[PDB]
């Protein structure tokens, strides 16, 4: 109705992590998608990817990421390395006969695809594919759709918990895993074009960014503060998240860098602004960078 | 007294989550520290001291970092195991170290029944015979308690009843494996100037008659130390025999106790392998799958 996409995709990743540290290099343990049919306003549970995936850095998950995650041992010790899971991914969407840029991907936040989805791709040697360069923040959709329906204050800490608490929508918990968070996002998207939202592509993935030309002030407290790790990840990561404002995103953007206008077969190879001066104390080195080999 | 006339005071640091023992625990810091016996004197400018890197899990949890005090940047720039191990075999033969006439110690069985033996299994190397036999400092001093004295003990880790008992003051140099080796090292020469049996107490032995029958599987075992070292007793392959001080000879070195045979054939496979564990694909134990015990 309100959007040019006939399919939309509820992207969720999974990860290793160390809550206590933010140094960490993050592999994605569970890949889940489910599918939104947009003119018939039908949520396909029955079109669905969700798969486990062996991590090679860390092969043994921490007590507090299976307890966040929760995912098993076993599972990950039995499952394919990510470049087979996401081969398989990308047969799957052949399967289902979807075409290039008539479809777009949802994620509660931008660090599915602009964090974990670019680190990963480093780890496994792959091109940051061009529908993981464009997609949909739901949660920015949301912080728009507050102030038009008016604010209220929250009592929920995450993005989903927010969500789910100002539609007032049941919390889907089933599986307890990445499929359930992309349950959760797709009935909010749901409900959230139904309350009368206007869902579109609202961030892109490009190469270069002026605010990234000054070096970052850096905060050696970094590690344990998921805020500032933030910025130390964007420095790190070639691509960076550009708004898009609404109104303002065509189908023929698919799939060309809004920056470099090259196509993001060529775009995207290497990294415009590495952060030379993150990388010339080797007292305290960054981990994350330095496995992944970004130094 | 001491037949031995190096004992060398050895510690390993492992990767680790403290609150999974079913954790495939890597060697991250390799220490050891000479005590001239009839000198009695500790040498700390004799002393091995290595980083090393692991391959299964490559990034320190935070618990680690704070247990260990290893940085992760000093394992990031470290060699693999295999690497420090051959460096660490080169360190004994510069000093001269005659096989059979020195011996390791530690202050318990952790440090080479459990985490040297499946360093070995990950490195796939076979069990030296200098690390099947030891002394277990904690077990001397253990058994030695009724000719010393009742004493009241409030601290909860081997090295730190030793120390408290002795009323020695806590090395703290550097908070890592060395001061463990210090500890270790200073609490030995008080014993045996107190007159403490220092000997080798304790043998790797590939078969024991308490692992024919089955464990009774506790499925919660990955939560508890204790429980955890029953498991860890059936899927190792060699077993902890324990000899009574003045048992022991130095010719016993090289030759297994229960098969009779030089450690260079036996310690070459598991004799025991507990199979009643591996049946549960529901539950199986990951340390010992990754490591390829089944
Ligand atoms: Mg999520
Ligand atoms: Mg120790
Ligand atoms: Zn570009
Ligand atoms: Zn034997």
């Amino acid at each position: 109705q309100h959007c040019p996409f006939d399919t939309l995709l509820i992207l969720d990743f999974e990860t290793t992590s160390d809550a206590a540290n933010q140094d960490y290099p993050c592999e994605v343990i569970q890949f889940a998608i489910v599918a939104y049919d947009v003119p018939n306003d039908k949520i396909r549970e029955d079109i669905s990817f969700n798969k486990y995936v062996k991590p090679v850095l860390n092969r043994t998950l921490t007590k507090n990421c299976v307890d966040f995650t929760g995912i098993p041992q076993r599972s990950i010790d039995t499952a394919d390395t990510f470049d087979v899971v996401y081969e398989q991914f990308q047969q799957w969407l052949i399967t289902l006969g979807l075409e290039e840029g008539k479809f777009a991907f949802v994620c509660d936040s931008r660090q599915d695809l602009w964090r974990i989805a670019q680190y990963q791709m480093k780890l496994s040697n792959i091109q940051m594919p061009a529908f993981f360069r464009q997609y949909i923040n739901l949660y920015k959709i949301f912080t728009n759709e507050m102030d038009r329906m008016g604010p209220k204050e929250l009592s929920a800490t995450t993005n989903i918990g927010k969500m789910n608490e100002y539609y007032d929508l049941p919390t889907i918990g089933r599986a307890h895993d990445a499929m359930d968070d992309c349950l959760n996002i797709a009935t909010i998207l749901q409900r959230m074009i139904n309350m009368g939202a206007k869902v579109t592509v609202n961030e892109l993935l490009t190469c270069c960014a002026s605010w990234r030309r000054q070096p970052l002030v850096y905060n050696k407290e970094w590690r344990s503060s998921f805020m500032d790790a933030g910025k130390i990840f964007e420095r790190v990561l070639p691509l960076v998240v550009t708004t898009i404002r609404a109104g303002d995103f065509r189908l023929e953007m698919y799939g060309v860098c809004r920056y470099c206008r090259k196509g993001m077969d060529v775009c995207g190879t290497s990294h415009q602004q590495t952060p030379h001066d993150l990388y010339k104390n080797e007292e305290d080195p960054i981990h994350f960078a330095k496995i992944a080999g970004y130094y």
